[PDB]
């Protein structure tokens, strides 16, 4: 699995972690979440109500004992060895529809890239990512001539992937906004926001709106949140997420989040999930990211945060959270916070691990807590 990572990343990790927890992380981070997490959208349904409805279509929903609005299935796999050589003619999937099939999707023509010649349909195939990693097996939809061809359809039935989830976007819940995919991190964060109908509400990064439509229904669609967002397709995409799940609680601005001081707002509370390199998520199966993009990333960030913390009223909230694992742009950017008057304080919930070398902030790693590695922290502004 080690190979999934650059080598200079990888001694980052061993000097930051210690090598044995780096080669637990680094392993894990591999495979898809073990416990795979949705949230009720108590906006239109309750928890016992939707896994009735769950239970309906055959899926094995479980309850979480921290979280009244989180649930969650059980991983299926892994459904073969690391060295497994199946002796199949290979269908190369691209990068995208490679991860899919990882995690138990079927694979459509227009994820193949290519193909051995000899695949006719109902012929027994292996699936590969394009540098050779396994990710299923199955049978063949199409021959060879209509895979590499069509811009449609089925082209391999997946019957042995790697690793199997759920698929939840085609079922008639999820069309009635009965709930929202999202990990049990960044379901954690909304929660120890607190937010209030009554507080000004910022989510300056915010699309497609996980945690923005998680506060809309902890508000119970009561008062009003900001979400800014630079990104045209990822707000069109979160109007639809706000429209399904029956949100009326939230007001779209576009714009760069780090010009937030433009507005006149001086926020209550407010939810900086930043933008960052995502070396925490999962599945991981080639990580391309590095160190020079840790430093230039955790910069990025703090001009949000500065631009945060100016728009705080005295008294207010600012929670920052990542999907990712790096020092700098976690704890290293919290003691930018700190210099800039922002006080650290307990969460909520705290079912994570302490920070690196600092007590009140939160980590998930995927060893410990079966989640993709993310951070946490809550800070309220003491002064100017
Ligand atoms: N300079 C900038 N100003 C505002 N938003 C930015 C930005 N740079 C990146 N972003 C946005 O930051 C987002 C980080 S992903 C955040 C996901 C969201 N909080 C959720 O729970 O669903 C991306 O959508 C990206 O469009």
């Amino acid at each position: 699995y080690l190979e999934a990572f650059p080598k200079e990343l990888r001694e980052y990790y061993k000097n930051l972690f210690g090598k044995e927890e780096a080669n637990k992380i680094m392993k894990k981070l591999r495979e898809p979440v073990e416990h795979y997490y949705i949230r009720v959208n108590t906006l239109k349904i309750s928890r016992e109500k939707l896994i009735g409805e769950l239970k309906k279509e055959g899926l094995k929903p479980l309850r979480s004992p921290y979280l009244p609005e989180g649930l969650y299935f059980v991983r299926e796999g892994p459904n073969f060895s690391d060295d497994f050589e199946p002796k199949l003619p290979v269908v190369v999937a691209n990068k995208y529809a490679a991860e899919s099939v990882y995690q138990g999707a079927m694979l459509y023509a227009p994820g193949v890239l290519k193909a051995d010649k000899n695949i006719k349909e109902g012929d027994e195939v292996q699936i590969r990512d394009p540098k050779g990693l396994l990710v299923g097996i199955g049978i063949a939809r199409m021959d060879y001539k209509e895979m590499t061809e069509a811009t449609r359809g089925l082209a391999v039935e997946v019957t042995l992937p790697k690793f199997k989830l759920p698929s939840l976007s085609e079922l008639k819940a999820f069309e009635k906004g009965y709930f929202y995919p999202q990990g049990l991190p960044s379901m954690v964060t909304a929660r120890v926001l607190e937010p209030k109908e009554d507080d000004v509400i910022i989510d300056m990064a915010a699309a497609p709106g996980g945690k923005t439509t998680h506060i809309a229904q902890l508000l119970e669609n009561k008062g009003e949140i900001i979400a800014i967002d630079k990104s045209k397709n990822r707000l069109r995409k979160m109007e639809e997420n706000i429209k399904r799940l029956g949100v009326k609680n939230v007001k779209l601005v576009q714009m760069d989040a780090r010009k937030l001081p433009d507005l006149g707002i001086k926020a209550d509370k407010i939810l900086l999930d930043a933008p960052c390199t995502a070396l925490g998520v999962r599945p991981k199966l080639w990580e391309e990211r590095t160190l020079k993009h840790i430093e230039a990333t955790a910069r990025y960030q703090r001009a949000f945060i500065w631009a945060a913390i100016k728009s705080l009223r005295r008294g207010g909230v600012l929670v920052y959270s990542t999907c990712t694992l790096s020092y700098e742009e976690n704890e290293g950017n919290v003691k930018f916070m700190i210099r800039k008057g922002m006080k650290l304080e307990e969460q909520s919930i705290f079912i994570g691990s302490p920070g690196i070398g600092m007590n009140k902030v939160q980590r998930f790693y995927p060893h410990k807590h079966l989640t993709q590695g993310f951070f946490i922290a809550k800070l309220r502004k003491v002064k100017d």
